[PDB]
């Protein structure tokens, strides 16, 4: 009944929700256990709703649940980037962790490049934690982030991750052998899964403007799907005007779930529903 009270307070509502340090610490400790007990490559089954980046936009997260259904009315896969930039990362991550604890088999969260301590320091989560609580709580979130799964396959056909593909990715077993907990390295497989972007104008692998990881073209996607017998790559990590955006003739979709991203864009947010026959549709949240 501790958990339902945390949930009730989170849903009660820029107006903050300040839970207690012990509650938040319990959310990190318990969710971290569940993450580590579940595989690092999730095997999920439709029907499911899939969401892109939130970046602390807590009112938009509650909006996504209004559109999609509060759990356990729908099953969820989130693709990362819960924290940083927005004004309410603490409420966002804590509702996500509360749902994962209460619904461990029907609510799933992947690791984004922002679920990384070094990126947090720079992009606001460290500061939000230090201000509202203390640096040690931030360390507790960090240790929890280091245990998140990295990718998911829905019904053997949809490959999901925050960023994209890697040139070092030859078999799915490489992903399964990634040890947790771990920080995200500056280069290599785990990095690439969290950081890579598709690019229309590149062929093969390219230099990525971010100064981290790579870009990959349409041909890389077609080869990856064919090789691994998949129909779709579902990823996030880039703001797209319509909330979702296809690439490589519908073989890759980018999802982004934070409308009016960071005050600075006029984008819709989208959420992708996958039904039991693997049909994909989109609910759109305009800014
Ligand atoms: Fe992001
Ligand atoms: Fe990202």
């Amino acid at each position: 009944l501790n958990l339902d009270s945390i949930i009730g307070r989170l849903l009660e509502v820029g107006k903050n929700v300040q839970l207690t340090e012990n509650e938040i610490r319990g959310l990190c400790l318990k969710s971290r256990e569940i993450f580590l007990s579940q595989p690092i490559l999730l095997e999920l089954e439709a029907p499911l709703k899939i969401c892109g980046d939130i970046h602390g936009q807590y009112y938009d997260l509650l909006r996504l649940f209004e559109y999609g259904g509060f759990p356990p009315e729908s099953n969820y896969l989130f693709l990362g980037d819960y924290v940083d930039r927005g004004k309410q990362s603490l409420e966002t991550i804590c509702l996500l962790l509360a749902y994962k604890i209460k619904y461990p088999e029907n609510f799933f969260l992947l690791r984004g490049n922002h679920e990384c301590a070094s990126i947090n320091r720079i992009y606001g989560f460290y500061d939000e934690c230090k201000r509202r609580y203390n640096i040690k709580l931030w360390k507790t979130f960090t240790d929890c982030f280091n245990c998140l799964p990295i990718a998911a396959i829905v019904d053997e056909k949809i490959f999901c991750c925050h960023g994209g593909l890697s040139p070092d990715l030859q078999s799915m077993e490489q992903i399964r052998r990634i040890m947790r907990p771990t920080d995200v390295p500056d280069q290599g497989l785990l990095c690439d899964l969290l950081w890579s972007d598709p690019d229309k104008d590149v062929q093969g692998w390219g230099e990525n403007d971010r100064g981290v990881s790579f870009t990959f073209g349409a041909e890389v996607v077609a080869k990856f799907l064919h090789k691994h017998d998949l129909d779709l790559i579902c990823r996030a990590h880039q703001v797209v005007e319509d909330g979702y955006e296809f690439f490589a003739k519908r073989q890759l979709v980018t999802l982004f779930s934070a409308p009016n991203y960071c005050g600075e864009f006029d984008n819709a947010g989208a959420m992708m529903s996958v039904d039991e026959t693997l049909m994909c549709s989109f609910q759109i949240l305009k800014p």
